[PDB]
């Protein structure tokens, strides 16, 4: 038992991360078969960055303004070309650390692991949710562009985040590995700000149900509710609604602690109006909505990878 | 910016993890060199785990007893011998993946990361302090036996921790890997429990300066205190002393954010002695103490491992 934020074991990705610098700037790439990824913004200056053209700045450029440090190895860049706000960067050498890998999008509310690296060496790992405002709660210094986010599906690394930018409020927001902003944000510098965030609900009940499996119970109650007069309650908190298929999601945990999952709902009710008057769930005295229901069950049933 | 719970990258430990089976146990353990650590409750059945005599069990073992799965190969084991709570059980291949590595081990109040494994295939990774009662609040399913906690320091894997119990309260119990459990607790089926814990005050101290520096700074105010009347309010609240080596160590962090460790500790006692009035702190409705000032340090500034 115990429930804690947990990553993914980070190993396959570290053998990934590479170092790229392209002028002054230095950041993170990440490295597969014959190809380097890194954000398109290493190729622009202080005065670039304001309003770029990054097909003018691109056309500039030659393969051997890129460097590429394997460690304490050179890489020969011998192509480049840009993938949306991605720079894919051909090498004349195949990385043999690859692991088996996809490029996925995530939707708000998943998870994923984070390794954050600075200068292509890894740092930390920890585990972030996208946001319902496609932004991250990460934790990144200067340098740490470059770094992705992945989960792991047996011995398969899918990739789903790439970082590129730091907003105002103190919170991350990046790409894809194709290239491709989440949420409504550009790679330049102006006034962007991240817009209004929600509860993600589903996870909450989730975490809930870990919360029962390990033994706090003090929350639940002999009270029902339909998912209607739930879903009322949720708008007026700023939670998202929660639909069927969340519910069908939350039958697995629902069976395995008999609690129906409108049960759970009215729980969740209650804690919205009155709040929790001192005590804890899980260490915590906040509603915790960063954990899904996969990431339940994984961790209080105890799935590998290999 | 941004503050999380951050884990070391986990992969110079995953290429040590490996299966050990003997009789119908099978747990995990940690090859380096030419020698396996287990836990010595693997040689015990269900009824031997419950007053064993570890040295008559043993001698009453083979090699050919114990089966090492080192993904899938085989790995033949020539000698076997206890260390204390620990099994090294000699093989007859080198660990090529040993990193640098030292046994040390850590004091209360003192953090690492773990590897949670399960038949030698690591799970996920998280970030766990040494509580001051000696226990862990990990997580941890059956199998998870052998799991190790580890810091990495530059490119040297310091390993702390090797997993070998829950307790009742569902909190974790083990030994560094010379084998001697951290804390009054032993490797049988007693009825042992936690015994009661105290929060790691200079810890909370760290992480408020985290807060601080991140932009969390409504706890401030203008007054200070003296550490003895401090020390008066965390005793009331079942908070460690505070030293003046904590106070010095908190140095830097003070010299970062201009605010006296002493006006610090003068937040800290209003926070306890009014709560948090419905806000939080770096996401956190509760004061958090499982950063040290390393870890602070480490995250707001950006150090790597290499
Ligand atoms: C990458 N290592 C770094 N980010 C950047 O260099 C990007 C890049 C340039 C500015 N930028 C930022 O993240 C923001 N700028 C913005 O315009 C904003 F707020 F997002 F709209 C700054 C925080 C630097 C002002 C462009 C092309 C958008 C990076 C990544 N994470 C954190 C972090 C923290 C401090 C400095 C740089 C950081
Ligand atoms: C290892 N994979 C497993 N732990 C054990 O097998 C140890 C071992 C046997 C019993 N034990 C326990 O952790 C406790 N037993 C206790 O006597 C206690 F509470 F610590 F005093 C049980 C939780 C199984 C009752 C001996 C020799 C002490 C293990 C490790 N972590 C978590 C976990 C959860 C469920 C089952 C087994 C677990």
């Amino acid at each position: 038992s115990g429930f804690r934020k947990m990553a993914f074991p980070s190993g396959k990705v570290e053998g990934c991360m590479v170092q790229v610098t392209c002028g002054t700037t230095t950041l993170n790439g990440l490295w597969l078969d014959d190809v380097v990824y890194c954000p398109r913004h290493v190729i622009c200056t202080s005065e670039d960055m304001l309003n770029p053209n990054y097909e003018d700045l691109l056309i500039r450029k030659s393969n051997h303004n890129f460097l590429v440090q394997a460690g304490n190895v050179q890489l020969r860049v011998i192509g480049h070309s840009m993938q949306n706000c991605v720079l894919k960067l051909k090498v004349d050498t195949a990385n043999p650390k690859t692991p088996k890998y996809k490029f996925v999008r995530i939707q708000p509310g998943q998870t994923f692991s984070v390794l954050a690296c600075y200068n292509g060496s890894p740092s930390g790992v920890y585990q972030c949710a996208m946001r319902p405002n496609f932004t991250i709660k990460g934790s990144f210094l200067n340098g740490s562009c470059g770094s992705v986010g992945f989960n792991i599906d047996y011995d398969c690394v899918s990739f789903c985040y790439m970082h590129h930018m730091e907003l105002p409020t103190g919170v991350h927001a990046g790409t894809d590995l194709e290239g491709n902003f989440y949420g409504p944000f550009v790679d330049r510098q102006t006034a962007q700000a991240a817009g209004t965030d929600t509860t993600i609900t589903v996870n909450v009940l989730a975490w809930l149900y870990a919360a029962v499996i390990n033994g706090d119970r003090w929350f639940l109650n002999r009270f029902t509710t339909t998912l209607n007069d739930f879903n009322l309650v949720a708008m007026k908190y700023n939670y998202e609604p929660l639909t069927q298929d969340h519910v069908d999601i939350l039958g697995p945990l629902s069976a395995q602690t008999g609690i129906a999952v409108l049960d759970m709902c009215a729980s969740l009710k209650e804690l919205l109006q009155n709040g929790m008057n001192g005590r804890t769930i899980l260490g915590s005295a906040l509603l915790e909505d960063e954990f899904t229901p996969f990431d339940v069950v994984r961790q209080c049933s105890g799935v590998t990878f290999q």
